[PDB]
């Protein structure tokens, strides 16, 4: 691990535990001694580009990586600014931002629970139609809130939706720094998420772009894996509608809503979050 140790201090903040360590940043549970509250701290830390120094600052693994490291840092800042525009229970709440240690940090609300990806891996039996229908209203609300301010998410999958102990969802992360690094470094595999990204993200984007990815999330919850990669579908569409597969315990209404969100062409999908929510009515 390249993480800061329990007990490390950023003035009033104290690191408690590194709870997420990925290729592009680290997430810590931390404590604010001034306000006496637990928070999360997200640290930009692209492991392909940077390493942890002895004094716990971050340094370049090679001098050739500097421009890409800086571009990722700029995208990390821009993502924090985007999340700072909102005060919504389903969107990661940003408390503070600062630069230190040769990198950057976001202080955010600390959420209970774990990711949807972990819940699906660890407790798939909890995820049935009734649970999905309880998840959708607050998840629709969070996504629509982004859209109504004129933005798109563009990185939805199971990996970046937190499911709190209350079962309410939170969108944690838009992948901005990761995607910028991938574009600049020709590491195309870290930009789009295979099976979640629709055809128009491969090179015309709008709310329907996020709606497809949400359909892919729901498809994964229902049958256990995402639909075929959208570029492959654009050549020979091998997607079998869920209404035909008929997984046990799922209504045609929910299944058809997923199939419609997964329509190959943007114009054939629900065009807004409100339109997709309407498909689940009439039951
Ligand atoms: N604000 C937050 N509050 C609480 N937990 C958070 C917050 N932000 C991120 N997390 C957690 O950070 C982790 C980020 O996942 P990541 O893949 O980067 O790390 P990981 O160590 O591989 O963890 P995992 O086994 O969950 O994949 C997730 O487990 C997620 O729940
Ligand atoms: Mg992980």
């Amino acid at each position: 691990s390249n993480s800061l140790p329990s007990g490390y201090r950023f003035n009033e903040f104290e690191i408690q535990e590194a709870i997420g360590e990925g290729g592009f940043g680290i997430v810590y549970r931390a404590y604010d001694h001034q306000l006496e509250r637990t928070i999360a701290i997200k640290e930009y830390m692209p492991t392909s580009l940077a390493k942890r120094n002895d004094d716990l600052s971050i340094g370049l693994r090679g001098e050739r990586f500097g421009k890409t490291f800086q571009a990722g840092l700029n995208s990390f800042i821009q993502e924090a600014r985007l999340l700072a525009r909102f005060s919504h229970p389903g969107l990661l709440h940003v408390l503070r931002f600062w630069e230190e240690n040769g990198t950057a940090y976001m202080g955010t609300q600390f959420y209970s629970g774990t990711t949807l990806k972990n819940l699906q891996a660890q407790q798939p039996e909890k995820i049935d139609e009734a649970w999905i229908r309880r998840l959708l209203p607050p998840l629709f609300s969070a996504i629509n809130t982004i859209h109504q301010e004129g933005y798109l998410h563009r990185d939805i999958s199971l990996d970046n939706i937190q499911i709190q102990e209350s079962q309410l969802p939170v969108l944690l992360d838009f992948g901005s720094a990761r995607k910028e690094i991938g574009n600049l470094s020709d590491e195309t595999e870290i930009v789009l998420k295979p099976g979640f990204a629709p055809i128009e993200q491969y090179t015309e984007q709008g709310p329907w772009t996020d709606i497809y990815a949400l359909g892919a999330v729901l498809h994964t919850l229902i049958v256990g894996s995402p639909p075929p990669v959208s570029v492959v579908r654009s050549i020979e569409d091998s997607y079998q509608p869920l209404t035909e597969r008929r997984p046990a315990g799922y209504s045609p209404e929910l299944l058809r809503t997923v199939d419609r969100a997964l329509a190959l062409k943007p114009e054939d999908r629900p065009q807004t979050i409100d339109e997709m929510a309407e498909l689940l009515e009439h039951h």
